[PDB]
């Protein structure tokens, strides 16, 4: 839809993820089954979001200089972008499951896998500066 809101929506999605990752990382440092489930409840909500309508063509850093970090490359690799998007949704399910199993070791392992997916996509599609 109107870029102004697509940007608005996608910024909220990532600030949300970023926050969750930061919180789960501290929890993994000092595992507590209860706080992991509260964090897992929040992450589950976030992943219900469809990122598909979030990257309509014409919203890259080259189209909206300084308003987004979305690399125009996304629009030449939408299939790979979707895959990295799906890969993330799956690692997160693993994290949620581990939290709910109360498995501090499983949860720590799943978190690494998840962080790996953030980096994989950012690596090819987000701009440093
Ligand atoms: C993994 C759970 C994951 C996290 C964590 C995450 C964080 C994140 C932040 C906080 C930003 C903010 C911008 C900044 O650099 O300050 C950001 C932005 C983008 N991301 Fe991301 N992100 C995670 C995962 C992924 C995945 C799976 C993808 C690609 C399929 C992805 C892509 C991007 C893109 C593109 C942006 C830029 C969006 C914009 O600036 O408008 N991220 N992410």
């Amino acid at each position: 839809a109107d870029t102004k809101e697509v940007l608005e929506a996608r910024e909220a999605y990532f600030k949300s993820l970023g926050g969750s990752m930061k919180a789960m990382t501290g929890v993994a440092k000092a595992f507590d089954a209860e706080a992991a489930k509260v964090e897992a409840a929040k992450l589950e909500k976030i992943l219900a979001t469809d990122v598909a309508p979030l990257f309509p063509a014409g919203t890259s850093s080259t189209d909206l200089p300084g308003q987004t970090e979305a690399k125009a490359a996304i629009w030449a690799n939408m299939d790979d972008f979707g895959a990295k998007g799906k890969a993330m949704h799956e690692a997160g399910g693993a994290v949620i499951a581990a939290a709910n199993a109360g498995d501090g070791a499983a949860f720590g392992a799943a978190l690494q896998k998840l962080g790996g997916t953030c980096k994989a996509c950012h690596d090819d599609y987000r701009e440093e500066d």
